[PDB]
């Protein structure tokens, strides 16, 4: 029994499925994008969330082909429904460290964007600060080519002081994520509020967009809107959903 051969079997059998989590403007309104999350629809185990297998797939050496297949499925799922997406609609992916160490990522992005009318979507790739600190000439070239396509880069797991500012500036990152762990402590923990304020301050300094994760309550939403946070995701906005559910909801929003 080979876990790595099982992952390859699964990939060939199209068991890795995109689930779509909506992003909302901080001030409310129609969804402005989705973040794509890879689930494994395992015939015996049921639906498995990515934190339960992505780390192993990275170790196995399979994460890039899996992410490529995911990007391909999203093009097939949404590229024929551009009329349901308001121009500029964001489509976000979590990109693994190994995918960042290659230039094939540029071609993967170029292909996904070609499935929609030019400029119609904004592709957003989410990386960690480690990918900026542990960078090389490949990184420099990758970020420059992706930016020239109109791809935007979002960063998680970052510092907020002048040392981190230098990396964010060098690579001309576009967005910061607010981790759910800070959002969950809005109104309950003073320090967390200070951390959140520090992230907002860095964003203002570098003119970055902010996506806040794990937004579950109206209190959290209003706190974050009060600080100009651009985009929200979490239970309040909606859980990750299968394509059928997304299309149903988009149809409704196009009608209003």
């Amino acid at each position: 029994a080979s876990p790595s051969s099982e992952l390859r079997r699964a990939l060939e059998a199209n068991e890795f499925i995109p689930y779509y989590q909506p992003l909302s403007p901080g001030q409310g309104g129609r969804w402005i994008g989705v973040e794509v999350l890879m689930r494994w629809r395992h015939p015996r185990e049921g639906l498995i969330r990515p934190d339960l297998f992505i780390p192993f797939a990275e170790r196995s050496g399979l994460i890039v082909p899996m992410t490529r297949a995911l990007m391909r499925q999203v093009a097939e799922d949404l590229g024929g429904h551009a009329g349901k997406l308001e121009p500029g609609f964001h489509i976000g992916f979590n990109i693994s460290a190994t995918h960042c160490h290659e230039l094939a990522l540029v071609d993967d992005c170029r292909e996904l964007l070609a499935a929609f009318p030019p400029g119609h979507i904004t592709l957003v790739l989410e990386l960690t600060e480690r990918e900026l600190i542990e960078s090389s000439e490949v990184t420099d070239r990758l970020f420059d080519e992706l930016h020239a396509l109109g791809v935007k880069i979002a960063i998680d797991d970052f510092g907020t002081g002048h040392s981190s500012l230098a990396y964010l500036r060098k690579f001309q990152v576009d967005c910061l994520k607010i981790d759910q762990s800070f959002v969950a402590r809005i109104g309950i923990d003073t320090l967390s509020g200070h951390i959140l304020d520090s992230i907002v301050e860095l964003s203002a300094k570098l003119d970055l967009d902010i996506v806040a994760e794990g937004v579950e309550t109206p209190e959290q939403r209003d706190y974050l809107a009060a600080r100009g946070v651009d985009y929200l995701q979490g239970y309040l906005i909606g859980r990750p959903m299968p394509l059928e559910s997304l299309l149903s909801s988009l149809t409704v929003q196009e009608g209003q």
